[PDB]
């Protein structure tokens, strides 16, 4: 078989705020010239947030899709495909967020009187950037549940963009499932102080989650069990907490129970919303996708504190990602792992970071469950080092010059399309990165040639019981990686 079979597509995220808070597509002209540069560089497509907070601003079911329709049109004119994010979260308190885009005011208004719709930490601070999983099924939003809101939104998107969908412009739908659109709790909120090097805090203190937990422990036979009170604060180090130190809580009957409860809430959150998405896009030629954050800090200590915390119950003897991947399999969905570029050697030593190991674990898990795996770089990078790292992860075993590679990622979405990217020296480098992703082939407009034809979305396969999902916690050995890519940028 042909080299083309080694091609991994490359997408570029558009600027945050290309459609502003007023639901105005600001500067089509400017964007156009940028897109035109990407098309000439060989870029396959672009990625864009479809802000819930801009679209359904006015009131329940009051959608205005017009500015996004103009944007999609322009993208289509430029010869690019598109990955659309159903962004149900706020833009603003996370790294890189240069524009503030909140969730719908009308939802914020309800929150003014029911503060428990937001993720809450132990001190009672409410995070407004995303609705707590606790209200997924509470019919408190003018008669609707949170899940119904998301569902109606994606139905409306489908119907109103049907022309673009049927013309094959949209290739994937990324379903926003938490802060930054990631399936995770907001355990590391910059808006609350949290400084990169730190463990984060558990976010299950709203009343709904707290009631759920209390009932569950009672059913387990331990009504007296409480939510964690010895876990420390955002910038703690594990050893300094009662929860995470060795022989700490987190290895106690109660701790295991809580951790399982806390991580399973995400699993179920993701599973139910994907169900709604699968129904909304049923029959369309798109793939569904979710985003999983890459929390590499503390990975190298037994407690994996930052990962627990974020809701990923991942230890050295309990695979907390594979279950996600298994969950995604019934929906035929892609696991978009949002950190690909980092090297262990670039992290401060005291962070106990294992970015490369984390990556091998998460991808392998996906490949092992037989789902498609994609990813993004986490921070803005313009150097060959970064690029070669992404290329290695894209094809961990190198290129197969006589067939499809044994392992390959389904796609990579580079982090943001800025002036910087476009500067002469930086752009020259990017161009090579694109070439190497493409396995030295020219841009290939018809993805069928490289075994990426998109078929009409099928209905999800039947529910997998939590017990079965939880079987995927069994640790496995990762697939083997080359030390270096066989296709470098230099
Ligand atoms: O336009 C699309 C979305 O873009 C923005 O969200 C993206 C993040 O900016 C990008 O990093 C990533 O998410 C998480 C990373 O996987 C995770 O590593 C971590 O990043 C750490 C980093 O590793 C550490 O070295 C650094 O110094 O601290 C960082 C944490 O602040 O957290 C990232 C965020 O959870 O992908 C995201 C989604 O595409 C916008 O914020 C989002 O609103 C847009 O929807």
């Amino acid at each position: 078989s042909n080299m083309l079979l080694n091609y991994v597509p490359v997408y570029v995220m558009l600027p945050l705020g290309v459609v502003n808070v007023d639901n105005v597509f600001e500067d089509p002209d400017g964007l156009k010239e940028q897109l035109l540069q990407l098309r000439a560089a060989g870029v396959d497509g672009v990625m864009v947030d479809v802000w819930w907070g801009i679209i359904e601003l006015k009131g329940p079911k009051q959608y205005d899709w017009r500015a996004y329709r103009s944007l999609f049109q322009l993208v289509q004119e430029c010869g690019l495909t598109l990955q659309a994010i159903m962004s149900f979260h706020q833009c603003g308190g996370n790294v890189g967020d240069i524009v503030n885009i909140p969730i719908p005011q009308w939802v914020l208004d309800i929150g003014e009187s029911n503060h428990d719709i937001f993720y809450t930490n132990r001190s009672g601070t409410r995070n407004k950037e995303y609705l707590t999983v606790g209200v997924d099924n509470e019919p408190i939003f003018h008669g609707r549940t949170a899940i119904e809101i998301y569902s109606d939104y994606m139905k409306s998107f489908r119907e109103n963009m049907s022309d673009f969908l049927e013309s094959g412009l949209i290739i994937d739908i990324e379903v926003g499932l938490g802060p930054a659109g990631e399936l995770r709790y907001p355990s590391y909120p910059q808006s609350q102080g949290w400084e990169f090097p730190r463990i984060g805090e558990f976010q299950c203190y709203d009343k709904y989650l707290k009631a759920d937990f209390k009932a569950a422990v009672a059913r387990a036979g331990h009504p007296e069990w409480e939510l964690p009170d010895d876990a420390g604060k955002y910038n703690d180090v594990p050893e300094s907490t009662g929860f995470f130190k060795s022989n700490g809580t987190y290895v106690t009957e109660k701790g295991k129970f809580f951790l399982t409860w806390y991580s399973n809430k995400l699993l179920n959150h993701g599973d139910q919303i994907l169900d709604e998405a699968n129904k909304a896009f049923l029959g369309c030629k798109v793939k569904l996708a979710i985003k999983v954050s890459g929390i590499h800090w503390w990975y190298k200590v037994e407690n994996h504190a930052a990962e627990l915390t974020a809701g990923y119950y991942n230890l050295n003897d309990r695979d907390g990602y594979r279950p996600i991947a298994r969950m995604l399999s019934r929906h035929h969905a892609i696991l978009n792992f949002t950190c690909l570029e980092m090297r262990d050697s670039e992290q401060p030593s005291d962070a106990k970071s294992g970015p490369q190991e984390l990556v091998q674990q998460v991808l392998s898990g996906g490949w092992r469950e037989d789902i498609r795996v994609a990813g993004e770089n986490a921070l803005p990078r313009y150097d060959a080092t970064a690029y070669n790292q992404i290329i290695l992860n894209a094809k961990p075993q190198g290129v197969n010059n006589n067939g499809p590679p044994k392992l390959s990622m389904f796609g990579v979405t580079y982090l943001r399309l800025s002036d910087d990217l476009l500067q002469k020296s930086n752009f020259n480098i990017f161009k090579k990165f694109v070439l190497k992703m493409h396995a030295d082939q020219d841009y290939c407009a018809n993805p069928q040639k490289y075994n990426h034809a998109i078929t009409p979305l099928k209905p999800s396969a039947p529910k997998i019981p939590i017990e079965v999902l939880l079987e995927a916690t069994k640790p496995t050995l990762p697939f083997p990686w080359l030390p270096e890519t066989d296709m470098k940028v230099d």
